[PDB]
């Protein structure tokens, strides 16, 4: 929350308090938080009516230092998953000189909930197959498409781990991410089309253009007819057996099961061969674009840029080659339809490729392999997502697939939406120039830097991954989707039970706004301890301090205890300090030791490897100091239930009294080092009596004096000296500069912000990379005010937003339960 | 009920309060009750014929909006089940350039009523597992004989696969429905002939000739004398075996016994394995015709124009393997001893006709060769009289329970066969099409769902998405139930006197045409209370953005599986609650176990998400897709029913007090008046944030007052469908105010078209846009002053009407005198 | 009309111009100049009115 008064800065929560765990069971964070503020959409659904268009930014009055009033100064929203690969430079198109950033997860398969065989599979064996034992008969106990020789082989030898629909259920929770983009103008933000490149102007009118390797630069149209995939330069095979008989001998164990409720006379029921195919595959298997017709600043030059998503650049999948088993009508013997398969068609798009596809083959023979990546780029302009949120109910009949795809949701939210760095200015509203690695160069929620690519298309090289994600592995799929094994995360369902984000055309907004909350928690904690950006990045195998190695050791996924996921300690600090900031817990999924199960989220299976959230200069120079900040303040304090006390609002002037700080009477201390004339603020009792950290010691976590050190420097002219006032390693931005966020075009009666109002004043330095004690510095005749404030006999005047606190209870319908509809209170008692 | 007054329509229940759950008996409804509904009917022109083939239509009065009595007036009975492939174009035949309608089932286990073993079963239980082999080679069962050896292979099965007779029993029925077409010209309507080609009148005389694979065009010989199956490029394959120890070895598991029941119910003892092979295999075998000759309209030139039933192109059937396995006479590749296990085995009649493995010897019988199937079921395609199938039945009755699972059999391709064309926006009465063109025989269910044509020729290459779920019937439970092996619920024998009444009688095509039209009101009554525009029916699948439009469609229809099992569809059971509550009959069901719980499912419940549905065409052929779907026209809904809802009731008579009115603010409603572009609605219903666009997740609320209040606006005669605003929508208007009208027909002497809206479907008001937006039905500031004082109760409204058992003409002055008034009518009951 | 729309949400802030004055709103007097009867040479001749 933002500050009425200084009464409640000071008497905010603290870091510990609040960073402690919870035994609350709470709602999931839907996105509509944050969009029951910063737009008209109050109350409920609205279709086309509410023009999303326009709603895309924090509006609000604010009040400068000086005494004045601007009256519609806008803040944007910081994250999209759309990096502009044409660039307008000087008000018209062309290509980008930047690499495609690219991330990579780290799918191996974990002990999740544990798995058990039904009465159907205990069935099979003890009847039938038993008795088959003493009758010579060698008969088929067919179960519904499928020999009695193919659920014999599977009805076997299960294996303890049980399944998690995880890396299939982000590649769905992903294609339809990418495929959300073209369902109006109206319900897509402008800002999202203008975060990276800010010298444009999409319009109302013509809808976005989701098209397939079509890109103009660096390769990227990776086989643009001729399809191969993205990441390794190949094209896959597949083939559509009927029989285990036909794989030919040495697959046979990765043959996959198409169970016969996914394709049924619902839809089209041959595209649901492509969306499993898809979903059981890889990813990407083809580098989608989005072209939309935008214009320039003032309006002249209307052409049409090429964006690429950010969910079509993440390195999933493992499985290249295919034998998918279909069903076989109802009870038959094994053998252009040989036994009866429903179905195996091509697609829409003609595609003149290596094994040279006509329009549309409609084929299913015996083995006779097509190729994966070609056979994806037929079904790609077709993968709209009421098909996909269809295929979703009929998956959600057979399995559990509500929390299962929240988790994989929120996982697409975690690596999808990717926010560049920061630009340092004094006021407010800096950004970056065009045609340069600064605009391009962005992050994730995590604070981390986004890693380009390094070479031209397909990639030979591999990077290091990211994420660690579970998988489907198809042993345990071919029996848990045929009836002859269950578990607690996967007892079925209704197509009622799928989640509120799927099919739906206001993704697109709300997925950037689920986004915020992470760098939130995040954000909060790498400002409680401040240890730059180079004390991070040169951070996991520094001689100096093992206290940083254990930081940073401790914050990503690298350990395990039997087979499964040990997730990170101090990723539940994050999450704590997600459940205990928001009231709203963040998706997990399960995994299990023995017998003990447990639970791990975004917030806990990163990996090392990869810088953190840089900052730049006004003139592109990096200035590595602060602490890792990315989004503007204001997201992380007004959207906020309970924001910890070194980040706080500064409180508007309304009387005599503005703002103030703390001193000797909350246990703090001057610093007053060698020379006369710098004094830093009222710093620990500690700083004094270091001037290096201990090997085993760093920044203790203390809010009074965090807020003590943010205040002074946003005075405008400090210097981060030493314990002596000498220079250190780090880059230190040019002037009395902060961070400042991105500044997007404007519209009409609408205000740019003004002066530390868009900024992130919250990340002060307190750790060097050589391990000594980083202070803020003023010179004795600037300080004297700051001290006195202190002292709370004397005012500071600082910048702030006039808005007010509300921060509503959730709604849960979110759009997604309306079974209100007259026509089933009456089809009641039959549920 | 026809409306004499409004005070009738006032008095009449809700859509809510006529779709409750209701748990009374219900006996089903035969259309041998429906046929005294059409024929004792209320008229002095009426002639009164006998005979069926002139009792097809409905006849009566008619009284206009000026109040004139129109004499002898008839509306189209507008089902039929025969596909024209000779049209009349042009005054004589020509063939019809037009594709064939196919359907295709679904089929699925039963697992519901499991196989009990019996006390034989138990008995030979022990013979095995404490090792009893006091057997020999030579030793049969008891009176049958297969062999003593099918408890080591038969017996041993253990299967929880207990199944039921309802895909036998249904192309067992489809073929009964073809071949009562050849029974006499005066047991079958004219207008059956005359629904899709209404150039036509048919001759009683000479009856109509049931022909197999003679279509002239698009294919259709399938095999005209190499006979292949019509929906895949195959022929099949039987042999006829003694035992499973003489089989090709690879097919054991798909076995069919064959007892001697079946071999004793026919008295030829082989048009029965014919019956038993054409029930078990596969529909169709083959392509069926029927051929009649006809005349044009005033009589000069007398042809044959050649049909193809609606059942003979419907796939049900997925076993193309045969191995059918005969008792043996005594207890005792050798062909010379022949009848080892064999009475015979005979290819049809005369019926030869065969390419490649000609087929026209008439005995042959070995140990084990293979046959072309289609072959032997185009030999046997003669003599499947519709008494042979009586007589089949009979036998099936006394050894399984066939009473039920016949009538759900039956309902269920009434539900599928009896296919009806669209309809035709017209000002007045009696629209139709053209000669020839493809939205004449353009053609829709009784679910208000139009058939899948074909696009290829045949035989066809792409199969399309099925239609209905069925149940199957395998040979690994048959076999069982066949020796004694197993005994379930719904298989306990009866008599052959407990046969349904509809086997083997002359009657049953004119019946089954009148069993569809109360499945069309339910459907009618489902898709009209909520009027959710052919569009958005049809692009609730291709494009949604709507979180409504997509439940609609899921839970109509029956999309959910557990595991081979039909589970029954939400919504459905509402209208299988506005059969009920509506008809007072309910329809015939199957028992079906979900999660252990014992519930029934109708056709109402059974069908699958997709397909076109029943749009309208315009005058000139263009689509209409602007209203909600409609099939059959008012007086079909009004006339046949016992309660009806508000909404789709009668107008009454023009010339009367109290005639036609309307319901205003006092009943709860507003008015929307966007005077500014002379053009205001009705009193409709409140809002609640759904004046513009609906919210994501919500539609159009069920109101009968101000669906009332809409098709009483929709009959003034110019009418707009525009917008919360007045802008146009992205759906296909008529060109004025023309209505939906129904098919016309020929007519006969001293017998009158219908006059103006008395054949038209005025119910469809539209209400909820492909867009999610509302759809407003506007008139005139100037035109719409006498409707808004017709709703405010201060004028009358002239409309016409039929003059059907309550209705009278009124007089023009209405000059009343007391009350009372009863003549004779205290002196009866009142 | 999203800072409106959030100011009637209670969520934002509207700028406005005002006047910087005060409510005081005396009570009536009942002499206003009309009945200055306390002249001296009628408190002596009072009891003939």
């Amino acid at each position: 929350p933002i500050s009425a008064d200084f009464s409640e800065v000071e008497n905010a929560p603290s870091f510990l308090s609040l960073a402690e765990n919870t035994d609350e069971v709470l709602k999931p964070y839907t996105g509509l938080e944050i969009q029951t503020i910063i737009t008209n959409i109050v109350g409920d659904a609205n279709p086309n009516q509410s023009r999303i268009f326009d709603q895309d930014r924090l509006r609000g009055n604010q009040y400068s230092a000086g005494g004045l009033v601007t009256q519609n100064a806008v803040s944007a929203i910081p994250f999209t998953n759309l990096i502009p690969r044409t660039i307008r430079v000087g008000n018209i198109l062309v290509n980008s000189a930047n690499r495609l950033q690219i991330t990579e997860t780290n799918v191996s398969e974990y002990y999740s909930n544990p798995i058990i065989a039904t009465k159907l599979s205990e069935m099979i064996s003890d009847q039938v197959k038993n008795n088959q034992f003493s009758t010579w008969r060698r008969d088929n106990t067919s179960l519904q498409g499928f020999n009695a020789f193919d659920i014999a082989t599977i009805n076997t030898a299960i294996l303890p781990n049980g399944l998690s629909l995880e890396s299939m259920l982000l590649k769905l929770s992903l294609l339809h991410s990418i495929k959300a983009m073209n369902v109006d103008a109206a319900s897509i933000n402008r800002s999202q089309y203008q975060v990276i490149d800010h010298n444009t102007v999409p319009t109302i009118g013509a809808p976005a253009v989701v098209g397939v390797n079509n890109s103009p630069v660096f390769g990227e149209d990776c086989g643009g007819n001729n399809p191969v995939y993205p990441f390794g330069g190949g094209t896959g095979a597949i083939a559509f057996h009927v029989t285990l008989q036909t794989v030919p001998d040495e697959r046979k164990s990765y043959a996959i099961f198409v169970p016969p409720a996914i394709l049924q006379a619902t839809s089209d029921a041959n595209e649901a061969l492509a969306l499993f195919a898809l979903s059981m595959s890889e990813w990407p298997h083809a580098l989608y674009t989005v072209t939309k017709q935008t214009t320039d600043l003032a309006g002249a030059n209307a052409g049409q840029q090429v964006f690429i998503p950010t969910q079509s650049t993440i390195h999933i999948g493992g499985r290249r080659v295919l034998d998918l088993i279909i069903p076989r009508r109802e009870i038959a013997p094994n053998p252009v339809r040989p036994q009866a398969g429903p179905d195996a068609t091509a697609g829409a798009i003609p595609l003149a490729a290596g094994q040279l596809f006509n329009m549309n083959f409609i084929g299913a023979p015996a083995f006779e392999e097509w190729p994966l990546t070609s056979y994806l780029y037929s079904w790609a302009g077709r993968f709209d997502i009421t098909t996909i949120r269809q295929y979703m109910g009929r998956l959600a009949t057979m399995v559990g697939v509500k929390d299962a795809y929240w988790a994989a949701h929120e996982l697409n939210v975690a690596l999808s939406q990717v926010a560049p760095k920061m630009t340092t200015a004094a006021g407010g509203w800096a950004a970056q120039a065009a045609n340069s690695a600064q605009q391009s160069d962005v992050c994730y929620s995590s604070l981390l830097t986004v890693t380009r690519s390094a070479a031209n298309f397909p990639l030979a090289n591999q990077p290091a991954a990211d994420m660690r994600v579970y998988d489907t592995d198809p042993a345990t799929w071919n029996k848990v989707a045929l009836g002859l094994a269950t578990a607690a995360n996967l007892v079925p369902e209704q197509s009622m039970d799928v989640p509120f984000v799927v099919g739906d055309a206001r993704t697109s907004f709300w997925e950037r706004l689920q986004a915020i909350p992470m760098c939130i928690a995040w954000t909060m904690y790498y400002h409680s301890r401040g240890i730059t950006t180079l004390a991070w990045d040169n951070a996991y195998t520094d001689n100096t301090n093992k206290w940083l190695q254990k930081m940073v050791r401790n914050t990503f996924s690298t350990t395990q205890s039997v087979g499964t996921i040990i997730p990170a300690r101090y990723g539940k600090i994050v999450c704590n300090l997600y459940k205990n900031m928001f009231h709203r817990a963040p998706a997990y999924v399960a995994t299990s030791v023995g017998g003990k199960e447990l639970h791990i989220t975004h917030f806990e299976r990163w990996l090392p490897g990869g810088t953190y959230a840089n900052v730049y200069s006004g003139a592109g120079a990096v200035v590595n100091c602060f602490s890792p900040v990315l989004i503007p303040d204001i997201w992380c304090q007004y959207f906020t239930a309970k924001l910890p006390l070194f980040a706080g609002a500064f409180p508007p002037a309304q009387g005599q009294n503005s703002t103030k700080g703390f001193n000797s009477k909350q246990g703090l201390m001057i610093h007053r080092n060698q020379n006369n004339n710098l004094v830093a603020p009222y710093l620990e009792k500690f700083a004094d009596n270091s001037s290096y950290f201990p090997v085993g010691q760093g920044p203790e976590i203390n809010d009074m004096a965090t807020w003590n050190g943010r205040l002074w420097m946003t005075t405008g002219n400090v210097q981060y000296l030493d314990y002596s006032g000498a220079a250190i390693v780090e880059a230190v931005p040019p002037a009395g500069e902060l961070p400042v966020g991105k500044q997007i075009p404007l519209l009409a009666g609408e205000n740019a912000p003004i002066e530390l109002t868009n900024a992130a004043t919250t990340c002060v330095p307190r750790y060097s990379n050589d391990g000594r004690r980083i202070f803020t510095y003023l010179t004795t005749a600037q300080s004297v005010i700051p001290v006195q404030a202190c002292n709370r006999a004397a005012n500071l005047a600082r910048s702030c937003w006039l808005l007010s606190n509300v921060y509503a209870e959730p709604a849960l319908q979110a759009l997604g339960d309306e079974v209100e509809d007259a026509f089933d209170t009456l089809t009641n008692s039959s549920f």
